[PDB]
Order: C-alpha cells, then structure tokens, then sequence
C-alpha cells in the first residue's frame, strides 16, 4: 500500500492533537515548504463524518488574510480511514501563549491590543459575511503567521468564552461569536499574573462585573465590551459595527507594519 502522506512529505514533529485529529509539521519534498497537516481519523458516526466532509469543502472555498491558508485535503485507507488537511504553518506560540508571555500592562499597549483585536474581528466579519460562524472562538484558536499576521481557525491543539445560549444548549446565531469577541478584547487589554486570577476575573466579566481600573483606563473599550457581552444576542453589535468603531481608526505603535 502506497501512502500519499509518507510518499510526498518528510515529517518534522508532532504539533499536537485534539478531538478526532493529530497535527504534524511536515515538509513537502517537491515544493520544499513546511506545512501543518491534520490527520483526522474518520469517526464511526455517519453524521459526524457528514460534518467533517462538509467542513473541509467549506474551508476550501475561503480566502481571507485572517483565515489560515488552505492547501490540500485527501483520504487514505491503510490495510482505519484518515482525512488529511494541509494548511499554512503558523508560529507555535498562539494568542493564549502570547498573552501568557506579556503579564504587565506595559506589555499590553492599547494600540497593539486593538490592532490584534481588529484582525480577529475582521476575520469574524468575513466568516459571517459568508454565512459561516466560528462557534468556538478563543485565544487557543487564534495563531500568528511567521510575519505576525493573526490567523483565526479551528486548530484542535488541546468553557469561559462561549455564549450563555451555547452553554444552556439552546439554538443560536452568528451572534455567539460576538460574545467571544467581547471576552477576548477585555483579555487582550487586561494582563493576568496567575491562572486563578484569570478565571475569577473573566467569570466576573462574563457577568458584566469589571475591574474598576479597566473601566477608568479604557472607557471606550469598556462600553464596547459591555455591548458584545449582552445576555440577549440581538442586543450584541454586528462584526461590521465593531470594526467601524472610531477606536480602530489610525492605529500605530513603534515597530508596526
Ligand atoms: C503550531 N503551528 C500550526 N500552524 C498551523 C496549524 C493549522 C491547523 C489547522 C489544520 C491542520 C487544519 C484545519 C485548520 C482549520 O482552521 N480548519 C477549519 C475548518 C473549517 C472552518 O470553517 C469552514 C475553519 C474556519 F476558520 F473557516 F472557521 C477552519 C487548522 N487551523 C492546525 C494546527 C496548526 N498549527
């Protein structure tokens, strides 16, 4: 039996795993580039297989600077069944890691944080414009390219960020992603020293109880986070309304571009 993956790529390392999948870094022999390759063992569940196959088709149609670049997808059945998905290789350190390495307010300059957030919101806006919703938006699903371009996706390298309507298992709309955005904006601007402090504070912010020093330092951002975290989905602003906010006009910081 001839395996496409072993024939065409030289494996470099395991990048991680989660759910049905394992992710490898591997170099393509012909083009000499390194890629992130997800190997999905197709589940025994036909409806889960339906979702997997449908989602690769949807991904393949997407082109946006804030969405991880897609290259290829194929099936292999050795003598159970694997779906391989080949993507652009991003940096190892995601948004969660990036925030964890910047635990002082000096390391979270306003314009830098808003610049990162804007990119996330624009990626979310793109998805919504295509009739898609992320549903699982969180810092561990937000990576950076080698050039620090933020990439939103479904990484699966294994909750506080999901909307109330999702937690209760109710029906929902694209507005669920707006809730996640609110918590992320806050988290970007507000550095944590311990994991215990992070959980406590984000849980409070979920219920619209904000640290007093945040509300005073960032009055404009405080307002937009409140609106994004509205318990009622319909009261939450659209992604396009977020990105058009004056707060994002003419962002600049030393070293930008
Ligand atoms: C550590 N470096 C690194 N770099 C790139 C990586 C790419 C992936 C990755 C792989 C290998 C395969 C698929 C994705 C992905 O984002 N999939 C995906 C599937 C469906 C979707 O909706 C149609 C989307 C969305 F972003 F459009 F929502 C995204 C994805 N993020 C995983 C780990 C990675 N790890």
């Amino acid at each position: 039996y001839i395996s496409r993956y072993l024939t065409d790529f030289e494996p470099i390392q395991c990048l991680g795993r989660g759910g049905f999948g394992v992710v490898f870094e591997a170099k393509n022999k012909v083009d000499d580039c390194n890629y992130a390759i997800k190997r999905i063992r197709l589940p025994n569940r036909e409806l889960a297989r339906e979702k997997v196959m449908r989602e690769v088709k949807a991904l393949a149609k997407l082109e946006h600077p804030g969405i991880v670049r897609y290259f290829n997808a194929w099936l292999e059945a050795p003598p159970k069944v694997y779906l391989y998905i080949q993507m652009q290789l991003c940096r190892k350190e995601n948004l969660k890691d990036w925030m964890n390495g910047r635990c002082t307010i000096e390391e979270r300059e306003r314009s830098v944080c808003l610049h990162i957030f804007l990119q996330i919101a624009e990626a979310v806006e793109f998805l919504h414009s295509k009739g898609l919703m992320h549903r699982n938006l969180k810092p561990s699903n937000i990576f950076f390219t080698m050039d620090d371009v933020v990439k939103v996706g479904d990484f699966g390298l294994v909750k506080l960020y999901m909307s109330p309507e999702q937690i209760h298992g109710n029906s929902y709309s694209h507005k669920v992603d707006i809730f996640s955005l609110g918590l992320i904006l806050f988290e970007l601007l507000y550095p944590f020293s311990t994991q215990m402090e992070r959980v406590r504070t984000l849980t409070d912010v979920r219920n619209l109880k904000f640290p007093p020093l945040f509300t005073q330092k960032y009055p404009c951002e405080y307002v937009m986070v409140q609106d994004m975290l509205s318990p009622s989905p319909m009261e939450r602003p659209e992604a396009i309304n977020i990105i058009e906010n004056a707060v994002f006009e003419d962002l600049d910081f030393p070293g930008k571009t």
